[PDB]
């Protein structure tokens, strides 16, 4: 005795920028923000496959072929799954820049799945969804990160305890926490901040790390602030990627002097991000970093938020 | 218009067993719990300076001398501290083996302090005795354990944040959490339990651990069971260590089969510890546990208890 249908065609949906590692927390912590973003229109077609009408704020470098890129793949991969032949065009907007350790790639894939799920009567339970926007990453770039897709697509701050098998836990944070993200005009490849990676790392600095990352996330399911400043060091990772980004050490002591509970590199860079207690807090974090790029004549986007409990929204 | 004071001239503190490491969290995880322990008595004494009476349960493997024994340094530091001249006489028992991995110096140093402390009224908060603790662990034995000493002084489950500074918290478990030790009669060295120990790990290893590690906290602070037995998986250390330790596969593997969430090595060995969310699991884990060593004709103690809240104990 209840009927709902939809009579749209076609769907809108926005997935947010995340920041992974957070940190000491390297490949396992990760956090939603809320600008910026991809978007991802999908529309129905009576015409077979999943296709690429379009991509935009791209500079051409994302693959216009349907079989390599992350966003037609994901999807294809979901229709197969539920033995669904439909056609799917895809429209992708870029608002955001690639390769800005911001979870650019995660955020185009997360759109895309989450739209076709919503599109097609949700089918599939969101939680459900991660496996399918993980698959499209692999297969097309290679390479998953679950700490940008699983808060990507969640929403909020994502501990992802294991890969194999998948093991995410979703935890509460303070509600007066901040995230100052600044992205710098330059381009630091993925590909060298992997590279420069230890391969070997002593003991005693592994076990720094992981109180540290224990500490992190006392501090965050207990709402204390003075932990989180303290167990925000990140003793193996950042200091091997750092180099390759301008102007870091003084962008980060420009944070710290602003008054940040930390701050560290985004993802893989080169962005970085700063965490504090209130938005006048974030705001002048925001433009110390702002002033330290500036004086290296670099140009830089500064965003200032809380955590993204919702993460994808159709629009 | 409040006067107390104290006719007593003597004390006796008992201070428990903890379990270090705690799986995936070595070096920074540790808790207390009820049996066993060791037991401090000091009485006042006109003869000047801190001296050693008596000690029991030793097999006279432990030093007589002042100057050598943990206790004593850690007494005689707090003494100096104060700027106290008072002659003190300590008879120690030890109610546990020594080596066993069960902290048995942390928890003699522990009743030192803690006695001493308490008998000269309380000039210091307890908080403040952890450094004398661990200053007489480390000039007596050249090595000192905060994830024994501070869940030994201080109760309950201990999160060791960084060694410098010392950083300790304390955090709160489920009520319904038990814990099974079984000690083997049988020694390991500490010495050789040390020098096994990779220098150098594998980034994905690390990684692997302080994902768990993250894992176990979050478990512990939302009381989730199951994700607590999942967390507790050690990649690093217990795959090194458990060759020291006769019978270690079988033994883990009858916990496991018993329904334990899980179960490795405490602290350095060779004791093993399960953890079960019940009194009747506990018992039918120990039972198991000791099936196992009796196969191998290994003697064996078993102790089932919550995780003591108390810490030390005027007794």
């Amino acid at each position: 005795n209840l009927y709902f249908q939809s009579m749209k065609d076609s769907i809108k949906v926005f997935a947010p920028a995340t920041v992974a590692n957070v940190s000491c927390g390297f490949d396992v912590l990760g956090f939603a923000v809320d600008n910026p973003g991809d978007e991802v229109l999908l529309r129905l077609s009576d015409k077979k496959g999943v296709r690429i009408t379009s991509i935009t704020g791209d500079d051409g470098r994302l693959p216009k072929d349907a079989e390599k890129n992350t966003v037609s793949i994901s999807i294809l991969r979901y229709l197969e799954t539920l033995g669904i032949e439909q056609g799917i065009e895809i429209e992708l907007t870029k608002k955001m820049p690639l390769g800005s350790g911001l979870g650019s790639s995660a955020a185009s894939t997360v759109a895309g799945v989450y739209a076709i799920n919503q599109l097609l009567g949700n089918k599939m339970e969101v939680k459900d969804l991660l496996p399918f926007a993980m698959e499209g990453e692999f297969l097309a770039c290679g390479s998953a990160h679950a700490d940008n897709v699983a808060p990507c697509l969640y929403g909020g701050f994502v501990l992802v305890r294991s890969y194999d098998p998948l093991d995410v836990v979703k935890l509460p944070v303070p509600a007066n926490l901040y995230a100052t993200i600044i992205h710098p005009h330059v381009e630091v490849q993925t590909k060298d901040a992997r590279n420069i990676l230890p391969k070997q790392i002593a003991l005693s600095q592994a076990v720094a790390q992981w109180g540290n990352v224990g500490g992190l996330v006392a501090g965050l399911l207990m709402n204390d602030t003075s932990l989180i400043g303290r167990s925000m060091q990140d003793h193996i990772v950042e200091p091997a990627r750092s180099v390759l980004i301008p102007g870091f050490d003084d962008v980060k002591k420009a944070a710290l002097d602003a008054g940040a509970l930390g701050c560290s590199i985004s993802g893989s860079g080169p962005s970085i991000f700063a965490l504090s207690t209130s938005q006048e807090a974030a705001q002048k974090i925001g433009q110390a970093m702002k002033k330290g790029f500036d004086a290296i004549n670099i140009g830089s986007d500064v965003y200032v938020s809380t955590v993204n409990q919702q993460g994808p929204k159709v629009i």
